[PDB]
């Protein structure tokens, strides 16, 4: 005989308080990308960048995060 | 026999306070990109970016995450 | 005999608060962009992009994600 | 009595040959200028640029210069 | 009594030969130019340049000069 | 008595030969500039450049100059 029991209990707090935020400058002064290939193959599950000049700012209120996986395999 | 109880309990807090968010300045200065490829070949699940310029201002008032996988396998 | 109880109890917050969000400002300065192929092929499940001079302000009052998969394989 | 015999003589020669003139590419990838002042007071023979993003492409076919001052002054 | 003669002989060559001129690539990834002033005071014969992101490309078949200056005073 | 003869004799060549002129690559990567200032007075003759991002590609197929001054003073 089997019994197989899952019961994770999760009460778990991710949190986070700023009185204020700002006065955030991102000024970047340019450049330059040159890139030279022949042949690309990509297959499975491909993440990929070629010849990027690129600017991001990035200002989450909170930006908390949370990543949880529950894997049960039985045979 | 075989007896099996899945039952995760999750009473999860993914949470933010600000007060004020702003004054975000986001000013490139421009830039050049070049790229040469001949032959491209993408097949199953493939994100890609190529030759590239990109300026992104991302300001969430929040942007909290949860991600949460439950997988039950049986064979 | 199988039994298979699945019962995932979810009380889960993903929450946010901003008293005032703003006062932004994405003033980027231009740039050039080449790209030179002969062949390209994508087949399945290809999010791709080429030659891109994008520029995104992207200001949610929220923002705030969850993500929540649930999968039973029985074979 | 005074004599003033002021005759100069010129015979220059200013010149140029080119057997062909060209591919010539001038591709500039943008930019970003800022100029903060108050007060300007510009006078006489002033010449003045101020805030400037610029792109010149100058291909004359000669592009020769002869400049040539004569001052004869007398009290 | 005076005599002043003022005879000079000019057979001056300023000259050049090109069989080809070419092939010329200017290419500038962009750039950022801040400038701060209050109080700008020019008087006479002033040649200024302020907060500038300039580009050029020269390319004469000659560009040759001759410059020349003849002064004669008498008190 | 006075006798002032003044008689320059110019034959002089300024010369080139050139086969080809060609294959010329100008590419600078950006970059960043920051002036900050209260008070500029300028007087007579004054050559001036503040907060400058310049690029330049002088290709002359010549390129020659004769600077030629002839100064006569009597009092
Ligand atoms: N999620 C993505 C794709 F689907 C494909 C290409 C990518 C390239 N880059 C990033 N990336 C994330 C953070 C970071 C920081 C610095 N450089 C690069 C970065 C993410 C990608
Ligand atoms: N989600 C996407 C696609 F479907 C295809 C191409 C991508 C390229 N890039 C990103 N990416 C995300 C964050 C980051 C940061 C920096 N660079 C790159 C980035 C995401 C992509
Ligand atoms: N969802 C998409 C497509 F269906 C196809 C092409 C894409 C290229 N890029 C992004 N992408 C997302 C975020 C980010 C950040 C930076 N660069 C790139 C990005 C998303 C794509
Ligand atoms: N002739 C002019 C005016 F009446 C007033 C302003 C000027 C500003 N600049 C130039 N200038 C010439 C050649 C060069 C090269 C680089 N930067 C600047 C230049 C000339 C001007
Ligand atoms: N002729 C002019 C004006 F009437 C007023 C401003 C000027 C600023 N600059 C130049 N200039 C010439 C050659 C060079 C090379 C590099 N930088 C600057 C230059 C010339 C000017
Ligand atoms: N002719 C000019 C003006 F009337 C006013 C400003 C100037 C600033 N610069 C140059 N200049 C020439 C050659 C060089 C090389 C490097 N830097 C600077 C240069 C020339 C000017």
């Amino acid at each position: 005989s089997v019994q197989i029991v899952y019961k994770p209990v999760d009460l778990s707090k991710v949190t986070s308080k700023c009185g204020s935020l700002g006065n955030i400058h991102h000024k970047p002064g340019g450049g330059q990308v040159e890139v030279k290939s022949e042949k690309l193959d990509f297959k499975d599950r491909v993440q990929s960048k070629i010849g990027s000049l690129d600017n991001i700012t990035h200002v989450p209120g909170g930006g908390n995060k949370k990543i949880e996986t529950h894997k049960l395999t039985f045979r």
